[PDB]
């Protein structure tokens, strides 16, 4: 039983689903058309996307989609986050109704330009966006704790969008006290069972490695199973080849082993503005 938005439902009768978008990396969803769903253009078919549940889903399916629609309202509107449009929520099944990327997840779009070919400006360009994305995010009290190349929807005019928030909570202003991806978790998240603003930025860090080897995989050649080992010893990754030392060194400080002596996203933010403005 779903209490009624009117705000934000949207009539099925104006939805029409289509082509399926894959299943892995935000769960089920569907390419759609939309009659009237941007206000701008109350006449325009707008193409979106649509999740829903699977036939198979699970009681903690139907919850997660629920409370990821709502985390959504909360957080509000920023270029650099996924756009909720509009939901169905009453009278069959919960359609959430988001914002379409017609490039895909960033992990593949950089994997399928290793056929517009990546410049360094533009993997820099990718790297602000996400900063003022998470910037936003964190002012927002919003902490995400799965910050991936496999969670960032590129759009058609190539702006980055961070996305899936099945894993994100909105906390206070102290620490929040394993469904964590471990390649991309903070120590202190791993060993402690904390998170802060602090340990999205560690993510940050191995999402800027990703950025800059063109998708590749963290830790290559190394194991989850023996990552929690070398976590305690100080493993550190090696510079990618397409990086700058600077860049490099930003990587770095994100991956301090005390959380308060990493950047802030409002310091990267202001870092990576200068960068690219020089290049
Ligand atoms: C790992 C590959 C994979 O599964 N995909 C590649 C790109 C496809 N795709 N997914 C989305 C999305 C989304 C979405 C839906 C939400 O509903 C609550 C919430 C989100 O973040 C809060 C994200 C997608 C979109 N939107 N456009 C084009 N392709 C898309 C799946």
């Amino acid at each position: 039983e779903l209490p009624e938005d009117p705000k934000w439902e949207f009539p099925r009768d104006k939805l029409t689903l289509g082509k399926p978008l894959g299943e892995g990396c935000f769960g089920q969803v569907v390419m759609a058309e939309a009659v009237g769903i941007d206000k701008d253009k109350p006449k325009e078919a707008v193409t979106v996307a649509v999740k829903m549940l699977k036939d198979d889903a699970t009681e903690k399916d139907l919850s997660d989609l629920v409370s990821e629609m709502e985390m959504m309202k909360m957080i509000g509107k920023h270029k650099n986050i996924i756009h909720l449009l509009g939901a169905c929520t009453q009278d069959g099944p919960l359609y959430v109704i988001v914002e379409y990327a017609s490039k895909g997840n960033l992990r593949e779009y950089l994997r399928a330009r290793r056929e517009e070919q990546m410049t360094f400006k533009d993997l820099v360009s990718c790297t602000y966006q996400l900063a003022r994305g998470m910037e936003y995010l964190a002012s927002q009290k919003c902490i995400h704790r799965d910050l991936a190349a496999r969670n960032v929807l590129v759009t058609e005019n190539n702006v980055m969008k961070i996305a899936d928030f099945g894993l994100a909570r909105v906390i206070n202003n102290i620490d929040y006290y394993g469904r964590l991806p471990v390649k991309w978790m903070a120590p202190e998240a791993l060993f402690d069972r904390v998170y802060t603003h602090q340990s999205d930025v560690w993510s940050f860090g191995v999402l800027m490695w990703e950025i800059f080897t063109l998708g590749g995989s963290p830790y290559p050649g190394i194991p989850v199973e023996e990552l929690f080992k070398l976590l305690k010893e100080g493993h550190r990754m090696d510079k990618p080849a397409n990086c700058t030392n600077e860049l490099y060194m930003m990587m770095r400080d994100c991956w301090h082993a005390v959380p308060s002596q990493r950047p802030t996203f409002k310091q990267l933010v202001e870092d990576l503005d200068r960068i690219l403005t020089l290049t």
